[PDB]
């Protein structure tokens, strides 16, 4: 209950909230029902259109029209946006020729260039060229300012999500919006799009730019804009902010639209009545351009198109459903569509086990068109899974299908299109331009995640970023004037150098070789490989750097060189160079069960082969292949005790592939290839290191850590008619965060031979070495001829093994 007895009388669109119980009269006031008696007379005036006619220049004001074409219309900043056009013989804007904006055109009292974000709802990424002729306002942004082919969503691809990570620059996970819908179990309360309890505050977390303007004294427009509000007053409205006073105008301010999204439901993707729906966000953009070029603003303000989704065909006929799959139907809540969110109907009943639920949903049919998983096994990529709202229980879903509980659901057809799809899909990209004076000019650049914008449109600001998963730096690329120049973080634990310090006989690891057979000339130069004589032929980019208080040896070999750590009793790291010319060869018959000690890493600070054979579960494996030995003599080199992980059998059947097949492979499609390896421990799912006490599993009767993960980068010459370890120019890489598990269950296809299921999981969890840096706490890339902000974008890159869009 509201008392509304005020007025907005000389209030529409006030800036600031007045609480209850008096009346409201911002855009927001319609969504609580506490808007001022007068609110729609006064400040959603809709009377004489809202274009200027030939017959309506230099006429006498009046109060009730929508806009005006009154002579005195500029000064009062509310003319409508073809006032200059059709009155004073000047030419829209979309019409005029593209000049560079080398320095800000700003008017007199602006201390700073503005940002308007004009933001579409599900506009893909190809709607840019296949809409292009029937676009004209945004091929001029797109052509003469700064554009990506694609910016890549979080994952969901939902709006909720989505809009809060381009605010936050956070992932869903980490502000707490991880879908449209959601149920907090600590609130006892669930989020919907339809109705109140969106509105508290305590789903919101982090800190979006309009709180972090507020808090550095630059002011900020709102944000969220009614249904009702039709799009041409939102433009006007932000018109009239510019034309406040000095001290009382925002320098940030924002635009949405409901379009595309809300047709590409009803008529798919590329329906022929999209057509219509485009044109009118060119019409909007072009009032934008033509108001902003009536107040001189054109080469001032920055203006960025970004949108928070793309959209797919999908129809309720491509339904599955999970009463086809379960008989337990009623046991559940399902979270349906184009993801699968499962947990416990009622938490008062104990016999409800997931392990059995998760059983019955894989490989059942050979149709299946979803996969479910325990989110802590999704692609790391994803960044799905630390949060109390995201269910235990999760089913990524093809591309075009949908996933309901029962037929019921689904008819108690009418749509044919949505969203929400795993983040690397093509028909899930959204797009990206920037123009204006901080921007650059008609300049391309690679995709890159929406994470990465929040700290953008800080520095557009003069903001000093709140903490957000952005790498920045990462985005230097896209502007023209930068305030952020980023610095190397300073390594935190340097290593030790050990030499030969231990005899055979103090090592009780009970682990045989067969390596009992006997030179001045090849037995000095050995000793030279173990000081690293040829450490700049396999460590390519300088060493890693530790980024943690940690007790780690650096271990060289003729082949291979590594990061060894005494707390966990494996390497963090081991790098390699596999060049075009190299040879694959076979463990011999002899070596099959080879396991040699360490003669620089004392005992205690080593594994042992007793405990891989009292567990029954658990064998072992290494990072540096054996099979990729360069010399029959070096192969011993691959079975030292500091080169051997734990590997669950299943697990080494992946690994094993990887290393005889593939890196072989990739070395001749891309002129050689640097290999750096290693573990992650992530047991609490929160994408960051593990330390000493989060440790949740050991080999049986021993303090050697299980990984959760395995790791790989692999690094080349981007001019691959260069070899990788004699590259002048640019890196071009790929890596991947391989699930440790005991089980190929992932993979339906894993009873065949691995050259038909191996690469393909490999593909899905591919990553980025950012995503890697954050799991190991290591800082790669230390020592190369590359500017650091190229780096940065190197890091964050992620190989998707997608088609051209
Ligand atoms: C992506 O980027 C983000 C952002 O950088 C990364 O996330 C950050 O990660 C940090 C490390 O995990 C984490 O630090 C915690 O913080 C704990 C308390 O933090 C509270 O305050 C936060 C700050 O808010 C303020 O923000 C601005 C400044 O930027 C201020 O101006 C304002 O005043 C703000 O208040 C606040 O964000 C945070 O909120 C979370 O919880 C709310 C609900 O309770 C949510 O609404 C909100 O969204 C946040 O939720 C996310 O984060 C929590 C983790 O806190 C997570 O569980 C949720 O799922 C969700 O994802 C807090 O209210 C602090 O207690 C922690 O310290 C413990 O650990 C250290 C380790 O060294 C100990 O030394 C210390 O003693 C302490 O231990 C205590 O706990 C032990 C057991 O738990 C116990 O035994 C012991 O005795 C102690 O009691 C630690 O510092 C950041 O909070 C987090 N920030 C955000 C925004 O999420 C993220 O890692 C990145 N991801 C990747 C993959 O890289
Ligand atoms: O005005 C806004 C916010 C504007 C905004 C602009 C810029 C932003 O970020 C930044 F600038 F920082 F980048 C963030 C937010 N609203 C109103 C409409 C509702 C209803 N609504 C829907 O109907 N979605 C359609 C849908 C339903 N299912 N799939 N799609 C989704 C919801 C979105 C929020
Ligand atoms: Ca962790
Ligand atoms: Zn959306
Ligand atoms: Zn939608």
């Amino acid at each position: 209950w509201t008392a509304t007895s005020g007025s907005c009388k000389g209030r529409c669109f006030e800036l600031q909230e007045v609480g209850p119980p008096d009346c409201r009269c911002d855009n927001l006031c319609k969504s609580y029902s506490s808007c001022c008696h007068d609110f729609d007379e006064l400040c959603l005036k809709t009377a004489r259109g809202w274009e200027c006619t030939k017959d309506r220049c230099g006429e006498v004001r009046n109060e009730e029209n929508a806009c005006h074409c009154s002579e005195d219309c500029l000064s009062r900043g509310d003319c409508c946006t073809n006032y200059q056009v059709v009155c004073k013989g000047e030419s829209h804007w979309v019409d005029d020729d593209c000049e560079e904006i080398k320095v800000p055109e700003c008017p007199a009292g602006f201390v700073r260039p503005p940002l308007i974000i004009f933001s579409v709802d599900g506009f893909r990424a190809s709607y840019m060229k296949k809409g292009s002729k029937v676009m004209p306002n945004i091929e001029k942004l797109r052509s003469c300012g700064t554009h990506a082919p694609y910016m890549r969503p979080v994952y969901p691809t939902k709006t909720f999500p989505n809009l809060y990570t381009l605010a936050t620059g956070l992932y869903p996970e980490s502000h707490g919006i991880v879908g449209n819908s959601m149920y907090d179990p600590v609130f006892d309360a669930s989020f919907h799009l339809r109705g109140r309890e969106k509105f508290n505050h305590r789903w919101w977390g982090g800190q979006p730019l309009w709180i972090t303007a507020t808090k550095q004294g630059v002011r900020a427009g709102t944000f969220f804009w009614s249904v009702s509000i039709p799009h041409e007053r939102r433009i006007l409205t932000i018109l009239q902010w510019l034309s406040l006073p000095d001290n009382e105008r925002p320098s940030v301010y924002a635009f949405y639209s409901e379009q595309p999204d809300f047709s590409g439901h009803k008529y798919g993707p590329f329906g022929p009545e999209m057509t219509n729906p485009l044109r009118e966000i060119d019409k909007t953009v072009g009032q934008l351009m033509d108001g902003l070029k009536q107040l001189r603003l054109h080469r001032c303000v920055n203006v960025i198109f970004v949108g928070d989704h793309g959209m797919e065909d999908v129809t309720c006929d491509r339904t599955e459903f999970l009463s086809n799959y379960l008989t337990n139907v009623d046991d559940i809540t399902l979270v349906p569509g184009t993801l699968g969110r499962i947990r416990a109907k009622s938490i008062n009943n104990s016999k409800y086990d997931p392990k059995t639920i998760i059983a019955a949903l894989t490989c059942k049919k050979p149709d299946q068109h979803f996969k479910p998983y325990m989110k802590q096994h999704l692609p790391k990529r994803l960044h799905y899974a630390n949060n109390r709202r995201i269910e235990d229980i999760h089913l990524l879903v093809d591309r075009r299908w949908h996933v309901a509980r029962k037929p019921l659901d689904v008819y108690k057809c009418f749509f044919q299109g949505d969203h929400g799809f795993d983040n690397k899909v093509n028909s899930m990209q959204t797009v990206f331009v920037g123009y204006g004076p901080t921007f650059k000019y008609r300049t391309k650049v690679p995709p890159f995640e929406n994470i990465e914008l929040y700290n953008v449109m800080c520095d557009l600001l003069g903001l000093k970023p709140a903490p957000n998963n952005g790498t920045h730096g990462s985005l230097n690329h896209l502007l023209r004037t930068n305030t952020f120049r980023p610095t190397m973080p300073d390594e935190v634990s340097r290593p030790n150098y050990p030499g030969i310090m231990y005899l055979q006989s103090e090592f009780d690891l009970g682990c045989t070789c067969d390596d009992k057979v006997e030179n001045k000339l090849e037995e000095l130069n050995k000793r030279l490989h173990t000081k690293g004589s040829t450490k700049e032929r396999h460590l390519l980019y300088g060493r890693p750097a530790v980024l943690y208080r940690t007790s780690y040896d650096i271990l060289y070999h003729t082949d291979f060189e590594s990061g060894y750590s005494e707390i966990f009793l494996m390497p963090l790291w081991t790098s390699y160079t596999i060049s075009k010319q190299a040879e694959v060869s076979s463990i011999p018959e002899h070596l099959t069960n080879c396991v040699r000690p360490d003669v620089r890493v004392s005992p205690g600070f080593s594994q042992n082969c007793l405990a891989y054979k009292n567990d029954k579960q658990m064998s072992y494996g290494f990072l540096f292949p054996p099979y990729l030995s360069s010399s029959p003599e070096a192969k011993y080199d691959a079975f030292l005790v500091t080169n051997m992980v734990p590997m669950y059998p299943a697990f080494k059947r992946v690994w094993a592939y990887f290393q005889r097949v593939l890196v072989k492979k990739y070395a001749s499609e891309r002129n050689g290839v640097n290999v750096i390896s290693g573990p992650i421990f992530d047991y609490n799912y929160d994408g960051l290191r593990d330390t000493e006490d989060e440790i949740k599993q050991y080999v049986e009767g021993s303090s050697i850590p299980v990984p959760t993960h395995y790791y790989s980068i692999i690094t080349s010459c981007l001019d691959f008619t260069q070899p990788a370890d004699k590259c002048d120019g640019p890196l071009s890489v790929s890596s991947f965060i391989l699930p440790h598990r005991p089980d190929n269950d992932e993979s339906c296809n894993s009873s065949e031979d691995e050259s038909k299921w191996v690469e393909e999981l490999m593909k899905m969890h591919t990553a980025r070495v950012r995503d890697i840096e954050h799991l190991t706490g290591l800082d790669f890339y230390r020592k190369t001829s590359r500017s650091y902000s190229e780096i940065l974008t190197l890091k964050t890159y992620l190989h998707t093994y997608e088609s051209e869009i």
